[PDB]
């Protein structure tokens, strides 16, 4: 299995899923490195982020807990496809990339937080992380290229 799939058992069904612990992704079905990668991001911050600042607000008051729960819910949607991840990242990401639909173009090792840096490589190109902590705060990833 690629790199960080591990096989677990869904809880509420006993069906094996795969959960990806770079990534924090999960899915049902059976998972399926470069120099560069190229992803958009969805960022809700929280009291404890980096700079509790964002154009959305200027003082960030949600806790780490209120943030992950924000996460998971855009997360949800844009799983079921009732929304896509451009047009929440455009709304509701606390970066300013979000004026980009969350776009931060291409990237090598080296730049990013480490965590989101992890994350992105193991992505594949079109796949989604689940939520990706660093110290700005929590992320959604999305791997477009
Ligand atoms: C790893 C990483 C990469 C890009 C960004 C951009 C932000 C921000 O605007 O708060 N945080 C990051 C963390």
């Amino acid at each position: 299995l690629p790199p960080g799939w591990e096989k677990a058992m869904s809880r509420s069904s006993g069906r094996v899923y795969y959960f990806n612990h770079i990534t924090n992704a999960s899915q049902w079905e059976r998972p399926s490195e470069p120099a560069r990668v190229r992803c958009s991001h969805l960022l809700v911050k929280h009291s404890q982020s980096r700079r509790p600042s964002s154009w959305r607000q200027e003082k960030i008051t949600r806790t780490k807990e209120e943030a992950l729960e924000l996460i998971n819910g855009y997360i949800q949607k844009i799983k079921s496809g009732e929304e896509d991840f451009e047009s929440l990242a455009s709304q509701f990401s606390d970066c300013s990339s979000a004026k980009a639909r969350g776009d931060l173009g291409a990237f090598s090792r080296g730049q990013m937080q480490k965590p989101f840096e992890d994350a992105s490589f193991a992505l594949r190109t079109g796949e989604m992380s689940g939520p990706v902590f660093t110290d700005s705060g929590i992320h959604i990833i999305l791997r477009t290229e």
